[PDB]
């Protein structure tokens, strides 16, 4: 059950842009 991988990689394919500002 990989929860954070299924949530962020489904988000990135549906949006089409680099959405992760890791400061």
């Amino acid at each position: 059950a990989v929860g954070i991988g299924a949530l962020f990689l489904g988000f990135l394919g549906a949006a089409g842009s680099t959405m992760g500002a890791r400061s």
